């Protein structure tokens, strides 16, 4: 039986499914805390630069969900991902502990840019400004990679880093009424934003969980990323980021929501 998650469906994920389009060819790095071998997702490769962590597996489970958000598979068991086709990469950034240093980060982003990725979800932040972060989103962007980030989980009206750098997107939460989630940081810098709580997807050890985050979030953009260049293979990143944009529904103040709730049916239309 597989089901379809809330936000999945809120995204309009399928109608994208629906014209064809599923993220095939479409090369996606997850930075985090690893991936996990699971019957719903099929991992294409990665690279892990946490120390004396030589694996790319998850001992977390975060960065098994938020892949999971992305690319679950198409087929008759467990939810499915935005876009079911990605080839996703693990990249290692973070430890067991959910936490990591700048220097994985940067080293994580140095690799994505290196090795061809179209998008590269950074479902993590960092409360203080990193020269060393910049630097690296700035490098892998202009590698020409789709960095995506989340806003942050302290509800307040700034945002984490690397999401508040110009070269990044970046992604709040709502909720199942469209409203911002609690949680959700804003101000300065949000691009878009997306369904952030009571999400399910897949969780280490072949099963599912239910987790809220702006890290829920994020995965939803870098899903519809992959839709919106499977479609117009020949787009830059920052095309893609500017369509998702204009594509999004609105919600209100931009302070508060970005362009709004990203839409991947208008986006593929
Ligand atoms: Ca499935
Ligand atoms: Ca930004």
């Amino acid at each position: 039986a597989q089901s379809v998650p809330w936000g999945i469906s809120r995204v309009q994920a399928p109608a994208a499914h629906n014209r064809g389009l599923t993220g095939s060819g479409v090369k996606v790095a997850v930075l985090d805390t690893g991936i996990s071998t699971h019957p719903d997702l099929n991992i294409r490769g990665g690279a892990s630069f946490v120390p004396g962590e030589p694996s790319t597996q998850d001992g977390n489970g975060h960065g098994t969900h938020v892949a999971g958000t992305i690319a679950a598979l198409n087929n008759s068991i467990g939810v499915l991902g935005v876009a079911p086709s990605a080839e996703l990469y693990a990249v290692k950034v973070l430890g067991a502990s959910g936490s990591g240093s700048v220097s994985s980060i940067a080293q994580g982003l140095e690799w994505a840019g290196n090795n061809g990725m179209h998008v590269a979800n950074l479902s993590l932040g960092s409360p203080s400004p990193s020269a060393t972060l910049e630097q690296a989103v700035n490098s892998a962007t202009s590698r020409g990679v789709l960095v995506v980030a989340a806003s942050g989980n302290s509800g307040a009206g700034s945002i984490s880093y690397p999401a508040r750098y110009a070269n990044a997107m970046a992604v709040g939460a709502t909720d199942q009424n469209n409203n911002r989630a609690s949680f959700s940081q804003y101000g300065a810098g949000l691009d878009i934003v997306a369904p952030g709580v009571n999400v399910q997807s897949t969780y280490p050890g072949s099963t599912y969980a239910s987790l809220n985050g702006t890290s829920m979030a994020t995965p939803h953009v870098a899903g519809a990323a992959a839709l919106v260049k499977q479609k117009n293979p020949s787009w830059s990143n920052v095309q893609i980021r500017n369509h998702l944009k204009n594509t999004a529904t609105s919600l209100g103040s931009t302070n508060l929501y970005g362009s709004g709730l990203v839409n991947a049916e208008a986006a593929t239309r």
